[PDB]
């Protein structure tokens, strides 16, 4: 399978200023059909111009060929970033948002809303820190920004991109954080059976005010079934949180696109495998890209959290390290959508 994919000539040919296409695009098709539908879309009477040129390169002359031989000129990576422009520091965000919403316009991957308010839609979600004990997860930290921010996904997405946190006084500056292998999302999703914490049923109401009282399931977002929550509530400290009704299916990690001093690089999975990683280096009178093998970002993915808090980064693989502690993007999807069945 991934037989023709990995080696030397292999992946998004770069060109310059190119990595921010390269990566992303790599990510987004390498092993995914997440978006194969915004390929097959034919154009409808309130299309751009230029929509189905966009449609027949990206497919054509770009999709197509990296996924059947491995490989992809950077001169159709050119082709394509000459479109932009009409339409158009650059950043793998503004690159979606362009091609994505501006000229495909591909319905908006992520649909959100905090508190009976308008919905937000959008192509990828921005998860946001404050000081905290350990090395993040993923799942802490989207959860965590999900609170803080009191939102919920209206439906489930089927790709679920998520911008790193960036510490710089704007950006620029990152944490050692852990990519979670898979992710649930249950307890974020409006729509879903949520599991009572207590005795495991169906929770009926959950409670922001008490997310932040130790003595029942730390850490964890509170919610119980209608009659765990009547006890709960019945505790003087509790008489007057001001909990609320809920109203009336995991994502796996297929994605790690990195940022390194200027340059982008990406992992991809390629099978269900702990293992099952690949390095890409886009620029690895024209560069040499390059989809080499990656099992060495796996026997550090199997340590525990504070393990990875006392190594140092810096002593660590020329891989790992990087996806740790360079991470910029992180993907998800339905697990039914790698490209392998
Ligand atoms: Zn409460
Ligand atoms: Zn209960």
């Amino acid at each position: 399978g991934l037989e023709i994919m990995i080696g030397k000539k292999k992946g998004i040919q770069g060109h310059y200023n190119s990595c921010y296409l390269d990566s992303t695009l790599f990510c987004l098709f390498a092993f995914s059909s997440v978006l194969d539908t915004v390929l097959l879309r034919p154009k409808e009477k309130n299309d751009v111009e230029y929509y189905s040129e966009t449609q027949e390169l990206l497919r054509t002359e770009i999709v197509n060929p990296l996924r059947i031989y491995g490989y992809v000129c950077a001169t159709k990576i050119m082709k394509l970033r000459k479109i932009l422009e009409k339409v158009e520091e650059k950043d793998p965000e503004e690159f979606l948002n362009i091609l994505f919403h501006h000229i495909l316009r591909v319905e908006p991957l992520l649909k959100i809303r905090s508190a009976g308010q308008k919905v937000q839609d959008c192509y990828f979600y921005q998860i946001f820190m404050e000081k905290n004990v350990g090395v993040p997860t993923i799942q802490q930290l989207l959860e965590w920004s999900f609170i803080n921010s009191n939102l919920k996904f209206a439906e489930a997405p089927s790709c679920l991109i998520i911008q790193m946190p960036r510490f710089g006084k704007d950006f620029k500056l990152f944490k050692k954080i852990f990519p979670s292998l898979e992710l649930n999302i249950t307890d974020l999703l409006e729509d879903t059976p949520r599991q009572c914490r207590i005795c495991g049923g169906l929770a009926m109401y959950e409670c922001r005010e008490c997310y932040d009282d130790p003595d029942i399931s730390a850490g964890k977002i509170k919610q119980f079934c209608k009659t765990c929550n009547t006890q709960v509530h019945l505790h003087p400290k509790r008489l007057n949180h001001k909990y609320n009704p809920v109203s009336l299916q995991n994502m796996e990690l297929f994605a790690v696109l990195c940022i390194e001093t200027s340059h982008y690089v990406a992992f991809v999975k390629y099978g269900k495998d702990d293992s099952a990683w690949l390095f890409f280096d886009s620029m690895a009178g024209f560069n040499i890209p390059q989809v080499t093998p990656c099992p060495e970002v796996g026997e550090y993915l199997k340590m525990s959290l504070e393990d990875l808090h006392s190594l140092d980064s810096r002593r660590i693989q020329g891989c790992a390290r990087r996806l740790l502690c360079d991470a910029y993007m992180c993907m998800y999807q339905s697990p039914t959508m790698s490209l392998y069945k």
